[PDB]
């Protein structure tokens, strides 16, 4: 019956915002490698929505060149007059982006070319801004250090989020007005399976729409039917 | 609680500024080869901010041609009407840059092509200006002298900065208002590990943000937790 | 303490042998598509060991041509003088294999080329022998019928084995001298997870070697530690 | 003064032999991913020296094809008449190796091609033998499962050895006749640094040769000078 809230502040959200503002004021590189679906991508957008001098792209592996990725960052900076060459684009980024005290956020940092991440790190370095890397744990695996040596020299704050915590789903249940202890344990058990935030949010939205269609309150059995869907135990 | 200082004058900063002004008034070549993250890059920018007729580029290995690097120096000179050919660009640099009594600073001089550094040395020579090389100790290793013979004849003041000194981190503690002798020894021990200035700055900024978030003073335990992060003993 | 038995007769083994002898006497094609690790590959070898005029290859996708696969069947027939051309090999198979009333078994029938399975079906047809296909459920998916039309007309007895049964693991516990009902339920729960026969056999062999190294009987806790290994809930 | 012993039974050696004999009797695949220099390679050779029906290759990335690697295994089987084609070699391995109840050991399993490890797993499977994979933790990273899906279904006993234990270096000190508790703590501290078994063995051999050249007993100061060598804190 109430409106579903899309985003909730969580222990991971608190942690990752402190890491984000750390790389902001620190003006240095923060790598966030974690399990898939730990909710990192969404929080970054909440940081972008709440804070000034913040930018974010995503990297599809289609846009995984230096040219394409810097073009993406340039259009995110609003310079629609960006040149299609590498060089003058790099110069335009260097003139535009330095002195703003900003924070660049990059998602899926595993698909970075060495020249790609190289130009990014030398950019923020030659720009006095923030760069923050996201994605899975292949990002730190791509460094483990003569090709990534000076880059490993400046990793300010890595923060690994493997899975959720109990206060994480507890604040989730607080935001979704969930009071059952059986409900809380079931939410925790759902959080034990991967795609944690995504599956939990899906399960929450299935139960909310089912209880709204039946005119009832979200309860434990709606959550059981929701989790009984999705083919999680079906190969 | 106070504002963090962005830059601190240091014994290396004193040394390297004297080398920088030496190559300036001397109008000759100074190679600064050191360990990675000795803080040389940052000081160069303080020299650029404090002094007139000073320019600086960075060299990504993307921009490692003669054409690209001279284009970078040209846009740093503000000649946005620079030609995309090598020749007329070299002529425009020769007319623009001679007679100003300036100082060109070049970072990461290890990725120089022989024609690249060749055109740079013949430039400053035919320009009555200063050139200063930065980077790791591969720059002097690329010369050790019939291809680099007259260039090794040019060299005015090499200054090797391997690691920090104790007065270095002492002036750091003076700038960061640090009075603990246990704190001073811990800062020195952090300076013994590579990425010296970078890790120390990271550690200083971690402790400052943690003590500001907890409302307290930066103390030894915040420094221990900061250094306990970053995976320095983790492979 | 007793000798571990490598193979046990099972409800799937009974079913699949009846399908195998059916395609034998019927001299027609039987496709066995199932989930991975349903134990089909091993049983086929028990059929090969117990029965005369039985042959079996495996198909690695390295050997997935008509030439390579028929060469494999030829060396399985013991004709080491087989020609390296397609044609005379096909003739040698046609002369050797017809009149023996045999049964060809082919594993991993999903990696069949259309010409590959085409030559196989026209072989057995022009040979008065048996062909039996194995593998996952992509084999029937590759037919779902103008390129596979007459082949879908040959189909004699498909038998899909998705997962195990309770009498399956019951005869497993009879062969492994397992009498605990808690043990039986735990074996069933292990059979609910994929790689059923393989994981169960691994678990049985872990518990047997652990109880033999500790001088004890296989019990429930050894099975729990065995299943606690293998990273089944670890991504 | 006594003879140095090269190999000592250790907790990792006990663990890894139990995993090795497990994959032997189990006739299934055991992946041993660990940190570099955890001493796994040597123990494998002790298993090869002590046990019958055991074979081992190494994989240089020069020999990283299916053809080259199977050729290596064939020459390890003593069939010097092995064919230089893939197919008849695979057939010769299939006829030679099945029925012996053997154990193949493969080192550096990270450099496996998909067809390479594919032919190996289908080999042991079509051979009723043992395969055991070694190397760093990139082997399990290359699987994390539709290209490696049935292979991840094969996996019997992974054993990760990150670093040593205290009983490990304790049995080392027992084999090397080391009784000092200061000596024991120093050996443990050396074991905390990577290249554990190798550096410790190097340190042991430096101290043994120095004390033999000086006519004395190995003591703590010889160990300190040995560890003071090797440039472990020098970049
Ligand atoms: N605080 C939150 N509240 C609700 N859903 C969240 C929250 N944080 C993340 N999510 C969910 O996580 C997903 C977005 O991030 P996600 O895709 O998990 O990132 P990544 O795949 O990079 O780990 C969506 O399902 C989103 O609803
Ligand atoms: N005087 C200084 N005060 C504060 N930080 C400094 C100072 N000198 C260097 N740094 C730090 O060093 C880095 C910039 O130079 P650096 O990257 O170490 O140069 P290089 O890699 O070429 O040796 C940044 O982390 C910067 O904060
Ligand atoms: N009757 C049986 N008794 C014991 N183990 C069996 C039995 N049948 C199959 N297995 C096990 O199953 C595997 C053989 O079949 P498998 O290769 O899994 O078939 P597929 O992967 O083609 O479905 C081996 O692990 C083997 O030990
Ligand atoms: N039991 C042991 N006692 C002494 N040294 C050992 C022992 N086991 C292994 N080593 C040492 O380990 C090395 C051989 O294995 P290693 O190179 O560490 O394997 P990997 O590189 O695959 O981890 C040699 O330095 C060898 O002396």
């Amino acid at each position: 019956l109430p409106e579903p809230p899309r985003f909730v502040e969580t222990q991971t959200v608190k942690q990752i915002w402190t890491s984000m503002r750390f790389a902001s004021l620190t003006e240095s590189i923060a790598v966030v490698c974690g399990n898939p679906g730990v909710g990192k991508t969404e929080a970054a957008r909440e940081y972008r929505r709440t804070n000034n001098n913040v930018w974010m792209i995503t990297i599809t592996p289609s846009c995984a060149s230096v040219l394409e990725c810097l073009t993406e960052l340039a259009f995110e900076l609003g310079m629609n007059d960006a040149p299609r060459r590498k060089g003058p684009l790099s110069r335009a980024l260097r003139r535009r982006l330095e002195g703003t005290q900003g924070l660049v956020i990059i998602d899926e940092a595993d698909h970075l070319g060495a020249e790609v991440l190289e130009e990014l790190r030398l950019l923020q370095e030659s720009t006095r801004i923030g760069l923050v890397l996201m994605g899975n744990h292949r990002v730190y695996s791509n460094m483990t250090t003569v090709e990534f040596a000076r880059l490993f020299s400046r990793i300010a704050k890595r923060t690994a989020i493997n899975k959720t915590k109990k206060a994480d789903v507890k604040a989730i249940a607080d935001a979704w007005q969930i009071n059952g202890e059986k409900e809380l344990e079931l939410l925790q058990q759902i959080a034990q399976k991967p795609g944690a935030l995504r599956i939990l949010n899906h399960s929450l939205r299935l139960a909310a729409m089912t209880a709204h269609g039946k005119g009832e309150r979200v309860n434990e059995d709606y959550l059981r039917q929701a989790f009984r869907e999705l083919d999680l135990d079906v190969d």
